[PDB]
């Protein structure tokens, strides 16, 4: 797709630091840019090509659409999509209300200049950030994470995209981003499945699939640490009944892991750990360092100056420890007694490879039309309840329903700041 001209793109300037030693870091003045989907698409006569949750007759196919339409810059980033930037701190507004419309959710990428993404090496390193999801409630998910995107964002691999990463094109992830309006640079118009309750979203024949390290999924009531691998951690387009995750007829029919190996302290049996007023009090800001090593991923907290470890899981059969090693991803599923997606795509070895795939970092907020975040913060799946890993959060099984959550908690906001990176031991001396 071509780049628009009715509205210049201006990336909000964000700082993060490259460390070598624990208190040996500095100033990298990168930037951020919201995803392609959140962006105006129209031709040269300025009729839309996307309206509501339907492509226009201003278009027609996967290909011609890419020629004749152009995506635009986002105007203001606060009045339109509630994106707030200041120094290191990056803030996101659940529900932005603006004179012309009402946006819910945003998903960004830390950058490297306005033309590329700040790519991260993962294997042998650890991330740090300070988050205050104090006002993030059930049904919401405030997300920080990596996904093996392409640097220039598909502009190169996919010439048709001549707007690329500069305009936050190229998102992929272990579901396969069926809902985006471009994949590989040729549209999803060809039979776009619209959502009955998401007037702006939809689904299209192709996905965009790749490595998805889910450092941060959460709210003020729970959190999960989720690495997911695929049989092609490298960015790739799938095909229709051969796309996975949640936008599809069969979740597990992808070349990737839709669920993966997840560590949620509440799901592993510790309902006293996380929350407002809990041990790891979620009524404010803390730091959450996460750790990537050969067959091991560690996550730890920093709050009120203190080292909070993450408690191990209670259940019989599970290893005596919180880390995400092959060990955990051998028993949790057989106890949680579910389809071991992880295993079938080729276990922790595959995850190893993926931990060498250079990926892009994202911060974001969104509601869950398909399962209203219950997977993250309630009892999921309902079907029964009372079973190991059934309960993930303290949040009622009522919550999530985007409309209700969107209407009642609209000042909802998450703040990402003080992102710190470098080899293990380098970002905090813990
Ligand atoms: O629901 C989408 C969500 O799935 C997450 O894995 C879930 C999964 O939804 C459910 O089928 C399984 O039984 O439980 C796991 C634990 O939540 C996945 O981790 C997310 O990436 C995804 O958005």
């Amino acid at each position: 797709q071509r780049a628009g001209n009715e509205t210049p793109e201006n990336h909000p300037p964000l700082t993060w630091q490259r460390c070598t030693a624990p208190g040996n870091c500095q100033t990298v003045n990168a930037e951020v840019v919201i995803d392609a989907n959140w962006r105006w698409l129209h031709d040269d006569n300025m009729q839309n090509c996307y309206d509501g949750n339907q492509w226009t007759n201003a278009c027609s196919t996967a290909t011609d659409c890419a020629e004749k339409c152009m995506i635009e810059g986002a105007g203001d980033y606060l009045g339109t999509y509630g994106a707030s930037t200041s120094g290191d701190a990056l803030t996101l507004k659940f529900v932005t209300k603006h004179e012309y419309g009402t946006n819910v959710g945003s998903r960004f990428y830390l950058m490297n200049g306005p033309d590329k993404y700040q790519m991260f090496n993962l294997m042998g390193n650890e991330l740090a950030f300070d988050v205050d999801l104090s006002t993030v409630e059930c049904g919401i998910n405030s997300a920080l994470y990596f996904v093996a995107m392409e640097e220039d964002g598909g502009m190169a691999s996919y010439p048709s995209n001549q707007a690329g990463a500069r305009y936050g094109t190229g998102y992929c992830d272990a579901q396969c981003a069926r809902d985006l309006k471009f994949v590989g640079g040729k549209a999803n118009i060809e039979g776009w499945k619209s959502s009955t309750s998401d007037p702006n979203a939809g689904v299209g024949p192709y996905g965009s699939c790749c490595a998805e390290i889910d450092v941060w999924e959460s709210n003020a009531y729970a959190f999960a640490f989720t690495p997911h691998a695929c049989t092609t951690n490298e960015y790739h387009v799938c095909e229709t009944t051969n796309c996975g995750g949640t936008y599809s007829e069969d979740r597990f029919a992808g070349k990737c892991d839709a669920n993966g190996c997840d560590y949620n302290p509440y799901r592993m049996g510790n309902p006293d750990f996380y929350g407002k007023g809990k041990t790891l009090d979620t009524s404010r800001k803390f730091t959450v360092v996460s750790r990537f090593e050969e067959n091991k991923l560690s996550q730890y907290f920093i709050q009120d100056g203190r080292k909070i470890e993450i408690p191990p899981p209670t259940w019989e059969g599970m290893p005596n420890s919180s880390e995400i090693t092959p060990e955990l991803c051998s028993t949790m599923f057989d106890v949680f007694n579910d389809r071991n997606r992880f295993e079938e795509v080729g276990g922790f070895e595959q995850l190893n490879n993926a931990l060498r795939v250079p990926m892009v970092l994202v911060m974001s907020i969104w509601d869950d039309h398909y399962a209203n975040m219950l997977w993250l913060d309630s009892i999921y799946p309902p079907e029964k309840e009372g079973q190991p890993g059934a309960a993930r959060g303290d949040c009622p099984t009522d919550s999530g329903v985007p409309a209700e959550v969107e209407a009642q908690f609209p000042d909802a906001q998450v703040v990402w700041s003080n992102i710190r990176f470098g080899p293990i031991g380098s970002t905090y001396d813990f």
